[PDB]
């Protein structure tokens, strides 16, 4: 199945634009990232910053993860960051986000070889 690396590229990274534009920006991407299929995924990031700026985070500031884990990191540099959470009207199958355009540190698990993020654990 999709590697953890790879669910993470498709859930999170959208390096194309340096920031969200449209308010229609979170109804589209969470389509076609496919995390509208089942369900509406509630709450979702994506970073638009290259996936080596991303990658990187693996080797910034080392803390705690939300799970207790201690493979998480933190970025030393804020991220051109897009959160998207469903609003309180929207239901399956026409789900619908806000779109939130902020700059942010992020905080990701990091696993494997490559040592690359595998999960989002939070902005701050
Ligand atoms: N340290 C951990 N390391 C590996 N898996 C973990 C860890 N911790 C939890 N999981 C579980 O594996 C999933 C993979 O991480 P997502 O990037 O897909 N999920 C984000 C929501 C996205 C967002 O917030 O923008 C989140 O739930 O924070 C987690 O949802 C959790 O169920």
């Amino acid at each position: 199945k999709e590697t953890a690396a790879a669910k993470f590229e498709r859930q999170h990274m959208d390096s194309s634009t340096s920031a969200a534009s449209s308010s229609n920006y979170c109804n589209q991407m969470m389509k076609s990232r496919n995390l509208t299929k089942d369900r509406c995924k509630p709450v979702n990031t994506f970073v638009h910053e290259s996936l080596a700026d991303v990658q990187a985070v693996c080797s910034q500031k080392n803390v705690a993860c939300k799970n207790g884990q201690t493979n998480c990191y933190q970025s030393y540099s804020t991220m051109s960051i897009t959160d998207c959470r469903e609003t309180g009207s929207s239901k399956y199958p026409n789900c619908a986000y806000k779109t939130t355009q902020a700059n942010k540190h992020i905080i990701v698990a990091c696993e494997g070889n490559p040592y690359v993020p595998v999960h989002f654990d939070a902005s701050v």
